[PDB]
C-alpha cells in the first residue's frame, strides 16, 4: 500500500476507536480537524506507519487537545492540552454556523436593534464570522464569533441583497452568551432582490447556445492506481486530500527516458485569507482565513458531471471525519480529466520544406468549495512540456454592506443602497521542492539593463543576474515586475548534458500583496501575505504560513518565526511559499452573482531537460 | 454591402486595373503592400467608397510610390513619390528572400569566408534580415538586407542547428551588389542536427495519447453573414484582414437588451518587433519588425482541420495581392470557433438552499504566421461575460549563434557549441476605443494604501485613485504592478443605472518593456516599446506606432510624434496603444523546436452593465 494513499473510511473509524479507547473522545468532545500525516523523510523502505493528527474541541469548557495517533499500531503517539489564549483557538466548527443567529434571536439588545429597523427576527440570517484579535480583552481564551445580519424576505431569497448595516454582534459560542451588540445607527436595508434564478431578474433565458460535446471514445490517457496514483504523459503523482488544505499533490515527478525524476515533493494551498478594506467598525475587524479558520476541504462541493466537470471525468470521493469521528465521503469532490490545450509547437520551414504542428494537453485536478458567500475552484494543471500551473477561480456572491449616502472611498455601489466593501483574496502556495531530488536551492533572477558604451556600442545588450538565497534570513523576497523578476529552484548537484544545473522557474503574476497598514492586526496574523516569496528549510511541523491554530491567534507564529531560525537553504531540502492574490474592487457586473475571476502562478522547466521533452509527441 | 467586408479577389484586380490604367503599375513595378482602408467616420449613411492603399516598389531604381485608389469609382485618389532616405524604405518583398543568398554565392569575399570554414557554398542558406539604421552612410536611401549564414547538411535538414558565427554580409537588393562582407573570426559550426522529425532524435513516438473528440452536433452558436460579420452570444463584430497587421476586429459591440452598445471600434496588433540583446557585431544590429517590415498577414499559414484548429471550425480565406496585383487567397487562413471555458458563475447558498452553476464560453478568432524561424499565433477571445482578451502564442525555432568558449552574458547554450541570443518579442495593440460610442476618456487607476490612524484606527482600509489623462502630453504611461495599476476607458456622457460612467478596465501582464539603452537606434525606432500605455486622439492616418515605412527608417515618427500634437483626449474619439512583450532567455527545452509560450492582455467591463450580463445563461 502506498503511504500516500487517501484516508479510507476505516482509517477514520480507527482514529475514532483509538481516541475513544484512550479517553480522549468522550461525549463532550468534537473533532475540529482530522487528517493523515505525510510519511517521514526516508520512511519509504519500508514499515509504513499511518499517523493521523486531530484537534479535539470540548463543548463543556475543558481545554482542547492536539492528538497524533498511529492507525497502523492502534496507539496514541502524543496528546497535548492546548492553552488557546496562547496558541490559538481551534478551527470553526460547522455546528457553530447556526449558533450565532440562534443566540442573538433571544437577546434583548439584538431584538431592540431589529425592531428599530422593523425587521422580523425570524427573517434575519446571521453570518457566523471569524473574530480575529482586536481590543476586547474578555475575548482572550474564549471561542468568539461575530455576526452580521442579512434579511431573507422568504426562504429561497438571497439574503446578501439585504445587509443590515450599522449593526454587529459578538458571541461566546461555548458559554452561549452574547458578549456585545453594537448598533451605530440605522441604514436603509437595500430593497432590491438578488435572486438570479427569478425570471423577472434574468429575463427570458437564452436559446442561442448550441451544444458542445467533449468525449474520449477510448477513454482517458491517464490511469489511476492505488486509489489516487496518477500516471499521465510521463507525469507521476499522488492526489491527496486534507480537510484544511483541500486537494494536495504529492510526489510530482516526470519520467525522462527510464528515470523517474522528482520535481515537487508536496504542493498545496496552505493558507487563503480575505481581508476587508472598509474602515467602518461594523466590518473593520473582518478577515476570513478560509483555509486556516474554516477549513476549505470540509466544504468541498459534490461536482456534477456535465455542469461542473465537462468531458471524460474520473472522480475521487475523499473521506473526512465528522465532528464525532465518523467517516463521511465527499461524493464526487475531486474532478480529474485531460483537456486539449491548443498548439504545443509549430514551425513551417522554408528551407527544409517541412511543416510541423503538434497539439498540447493538460491534466486537470480540481475541486470547488463554498465558504459562506464565497465559492472557489482550485485547479492544478500539468502540461506535456513540463509546465506546472495553479489557478484559483473566485466566484459566489460578493459580501455586501449598505452604500453610504455620500459615497465611499472603501465600498462599491452594486444596486440602490447596496454596497460591496473592497477586499483581497490572498493565497499561499506551499511547494516543498524536490528538483531532481531534495538537494535544492533558490535563485532570484532579474533582467539586467546594460548601458551603451564600450563592449555594448550599439546599446542593444541586455542580460540577467541570479542571486542565490543562501540562508532563511535572506529568503523573504518581493516581486519586481519591471525587472522581470522570477525565482529559479535548481539542484546544484544535478547537471544537464550542457553541464548546467537543472531547474524550474517560478513565474508569478505580480499582483499586489497585503495592503493593510504594517501595524495592523491582519499584517501580523497574515505576515506571509506581505511578501511574494519565502524560502524555508523543510521541517515536518512547519505546515502553514500562519501556524497551526489561526483562529483568534494574536500574531507572530508561522513564516516570520520559521525564517528566524536562519537555516541553510543552499543545497538543502527546502520549501517555497508563494503569496499571490486578487485585489477586488467590486463592480456592478459582480452583482447578483459574480462571474469567475482568476489568479495563480506557474513553474516552467529551465534546463531541467536535455532538449525539448515533447519531441516524441505524435501528429494528430 | 457592409463597408467593413473583406477585400474580394475582384477588388484586388480592380486596384491592379486602376493602377495600370493610371500609368502606375508598369512591368518594373512591384506591390509591396496593398490593403483596403477603413470607412471614414460618419460615412455609414451611405454612399460607400471602398478605397485601397498601395505601396509600389520599382525594380529599376525609380522612386517608389504611395497610392490610394477608389475601387468603387475606378479612380486614383492620390499618388505620391517617396523619398526613402527620409520617410523609410518599403516593406521587404517576398521575392527578396532568396536574393541575399544568390548574390553572396558568387561574391569572392563570401566565398573566401566559407572556404576558410570548409563549407560548401551550395549548402549555405542565408537568412534575409532587415537592416535597420546604423553607421553605414552608403545605406541611406538604398534598399539593404543583411545576411547571416546557416548550413543545411542536406535539403531537409534544419539549418538553424548550424549557424556560421563570426560572419555577416550586407547587400543592396536593387543594384544587386554586395556592399560589405564582415568576417571577424571562425567559430565552430555546431555539429548536432536539430531535426525534430528524425526518429534518432525524437525516440519512439508516444502511443499513450488517447483521442479527444470535440464536436457540436447542431453546429456552432455563432453566425457569419456578409462574409465576415459575426453574431455570437450578444456580441457583434466584423473580422477584417490586412496583409501587414493580420486579423483585425471591427465594430466590437454587445447587445444589451435591444441596444447594440459599441465597445471597441478597431482592434489590431499594429506592430511587433523582436530586438536582440547580443552585443556581438555579427548580430547587434538585429531587430525584426515582423509586422512593420515583413508584414505578418502575408505569411499566414493555411490551418488544417484537427491539427491546427480543433472542434467545429468556420474558416475565412482572406485575399491579398501578390507582387503584381493579382489576387491570392490564403486558404483556411483564419479559424473561428467557440469553446467551452469552464465555470462562469457558481454559488451553493446555505440559507436559500439554491445551488447554482453556469458554464462559460469564448469565441476564438485566430491566425498563425511564419516569419523565417519564428511562428506566431494571434488569438482574439470574446467571453460571455463581456471580457475581451488577446493572446499571442510564440513558437518556431529559436534564432541561433555559436556558443562562445568562455560562455556568454547575452547568449544561452542549447547544444554543444550552439547558442541562442537573448531577445524580446514586443507587441503593440492598437485599440480604437468606442465605449458606448466615441466620446471616451482614460483614467489610470492605482491601489491606494492607507495609514493606520484617525478614520482608519485598525489599519485595514485601502482604496483606489483614478487620474484622468486629459491631453496627449499626459498620456504616455508605465506599468506599476506593485500598485495594481490598470487603465479604465470610460464614456463620461453615458451613465449606468447607478449614475456612474460606463467603462472597461485594461488588465496588463506588466512584463518588461524594451530593455535597450534609451540612446540606441532601436529605442528610437521602436519608441512605443519603451512605455506600456499610450493614448492618442483618433486620426485616420495614425495607424502604426512606428509609422508607415519602418524599414531602414531612422527614428522619431510614430507615437512620439503623434503625441506631440497634445490633443484633447478627455471625452473625445481616442485610441489606446498597449505595449506588451515576452523577454526570452532561451532555455535548452526551447531546442530543437520550441514549446509555445504566451503573452497578452484583457479588458473587462467595469460598470458598463447594470448588473451581471450573464444572468440569462441557461443551465446545461
Ligand atoms: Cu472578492
Ligand atoms: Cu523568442
Ligand atoms: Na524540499
Ligand atoms: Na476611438
Amino acid at each position: 500500500a502506498s503511504p500516500f494513499r487517501l484516508a479510507s473510511a476505516g482509517e477514520i473509524s480507527e482514529v475514532q476507536g483509538i481516541l475513544r479507547t484512550a479517553g480522549l473522545l468522550g461525549p463532550e468532545k468534537r473533532i475540529a480537524y482530522l487528517g493523515v500525516l505525510d510519511p517521514a523523510r526516508g520512511a519509504g523502505s519500508e514499515a509504513e506507519d499511518r499517523r493521523f493528527r486531530v484537534f479535539i474541541h470540548d463543548v463543556s469548557g475543558a481545554r482542547p487537545q492536539e492528538v497524533t495517533v498511529s492507525v497502523t499500531n492502534g496507539t496514541v503517539i502524543s496528546a497535548v492540552e492546548l492553552d488557546t489564549a496562547a496558541t490559538g483557538e481551534l478551527p470553526v466548527l460547522e455546528e457553530e454556523f447556526e449558533v450565532v443567529e440562534q443566540l442573538l434571536a433571544t437577546d434583548e439588545r439584538w431584538l431592540k436593534a431589529l425592531a428599530a429597523r422593523n425587521l422580523d427576527v425570524s427573517k434575519v440570517r446571521v453570518a457566523p464570522l471569524s473574530a480575529g484579535v482586536f481590543e476586547y480583552a474578555e475575548e482572550r481564551g474564549r471561542r468568539i464569533l461575530r455576526g452580521l445580519a442579512f434579511v431573507q424576505d422568504f426562504p429561497e431569497d438571497s439574503a446578501w441583497a439585504h445587509p443590515v448595516d450599522g449593526l454587529v454582534a459578538y458571541v461566546d459560542v461555548v458559554s452561549k452568551e452574547v458578549t456585545r451588540v453594537i448598533d451605530t445607527g440605522v441604514f436603509p436595508v437595500p430593497a432590491e432582490h438578488g435572486n438570479y434564478t427569478d425570471p423577472e431578474l434574468t429575463g427570458p433565458l437564452r436559446t442561442t447556445q448550441k451544444p458542445i460535446s467533449i468525449t474520449q471514445p477510448e477513454g482517458p490517457s491517464f490511469t489511476v492506481t492505488g486509489g489516487n496514483h496518477i500516471e499521465w504523459e510521463k507525469w507521476s503523482l499522488d492526489v491527496g486530500f486534507d480537510v484544511r488544505e483541500g486537494v494536495v499533490l504529492h510526489n510530482i515527478a516526470f519520467r525522462d527516458g527510464d528515470r523517474l525524476r522528482p520535481i515537487i515533493n508536496r504542493a498545496s494551498i496552505a493558507e487563503m485569507v480575505v481581508p476587508y478594506g472598509d474602515p467602518s467598525p461594523i466590518r473593520s475587524w473582518q478577515n476570513y482565513f478560509d483555509t486556516g479558520e474554516y477549513l476549505v476541504g470540509q466544504y468541498a462541493n459534490s461536482l456534477e458531471l456535465g455542469c461542473d466537470c465537462l468531458g471524460d471525468i474520473t472522480y475521487l470521493s475523499p473521506v473526512i471525519s465528522d465532528a464525532f469521528g465518523n467517516p463521511r465521503e465527499i461524493r464526487n469532490g475531486i474532478c480529474m480529466h485531460e483537456e486539449d490545450w491548443g498548439i504545443l509547437a509549430k514551425h513551417s520551414d522554408l528551407w527544409s520544406g517541412i511543416n510541423y504542428t503538434r497539439r498540447n494537453r493538460r491534466m486537470v485536478i480540481s475541486f470547488f468549495t463554498t465558504i459562506g458567500n464565497y465559492d472557489y475552484g482550485f485547479y492544478w494543471y500539468l502540461y506535456l512540456d513540463g509546465t506546472i500551473e495553479f489557478e484559483a477561480k473566485a466566484t459566489g456572491v460578493v459580501f455586501t454592506s449598505a452604500f453610504p449616502e455620500g459615497g465611499s472611498d472603501n465600498i462599491s455601489q452594486l444596486a440602490p443602497g447596496l454596497g460591496a466593501p473592497f477586499h483581497q483574496h490572498i493565497f499561499s502556495a506551499r511547494l516543498d521542492m524536490a528538483i531532481d531530488g531534495f538537494t535544492n536551492r533558490v535563485e532570484e533572477e532579474d533582467v539586467v539593463r546594460q548601458t551603451m558604451g564600450p563592449g555594448n556600442e550599439r546599446g542593444n545588450a541586455f542580460s540577467r543576474k541570479r542571486t542565490v538565497l543562501t540562508r532563511e534570513s535572506e529568503a523573504v523576497r518581493e516581486a519586481d515586475a519591471r525587472t522581470g523578476r522570477t525565482w529559479i529552484i535548481s539542484n546544484p548537484e544535478s547537471k544537464n548534458r550542457l553541464n548546467e544545473p537543472v531547474g524550474y522557474k517560478l513565474h508569478a503574476h505580480n499582483q499586489p500583496t497585503l495592503l493593510a497598514d504594517p501595524g495592523s492586526s491582519i499584517a501580523r496574523r497574515a505576515a506571509f501575505a506581505t511578501k511574494d516569496l519565502w524560502v524555508t528549510r523543510y521541517a515536518d511541523d512547519e505546515r502553514y504560513p500562519t501556524g497551526d491554530f489561526v483562529n483568534q491567534h494574536s500574531g507572530g507564529a508561522g513564516l516570520p518565526s520559521y525564517i528566524a531560525q536562519d537555516r541553510d537553504i543552499d543545497g538543502q531540502d527546502i520549501v517555497v511559499w508563494h503569496t499571490f492574490g486578487l485585489t477586488h474592487f467590486p463592480r456592478v457586473e459582480d452583482w447578483p452573482i459574480m462571474p469567475v475571476d482568476t489568479v495563480g502562478f506557474k513553474l516552467r522547466p529551465e534546463g531541467f531537460f536535455d532538449r525539448s521533452p515533447v519531441l516524441d509527441v505524435p501528429a494528430n
